[PDB]
């Protein structure tokens, strides 16, 4: 990868961590959050608004490092 083809591996490997967890409360808020995330890459093209997108995977990438 190399900008947004690395961007889509990113968050399909989130995926496999929290599918593989358990239990409620930081787990919950990650998840609804998880996978409308992706489906925004989707809608995204190149560059612009590439940026918001990114934040939105960053947030979700630390919570998970903690929970
Ligand atoms: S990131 C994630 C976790 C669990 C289910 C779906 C997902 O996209």
């Amino acid at each position: 990868g190399s900008r947004v083809k690395a961007l889509e591996e990113k968050v399909k490997a989130l995926e496999e961590k929290v599918k593989a967890l358990g239990g409620g409360g930081r787990i919950e808020e990650l998840k609804k959050k998880c996978e409308e995330l992706k489906k925004k890459i989707e809608e995204l093209g190149g560059g612009g608004e590439v940026k918001k997108v990114e934040e939105e995977v960053k947030k979700l990438e630390e919570e998970i490092k903690k929970l």
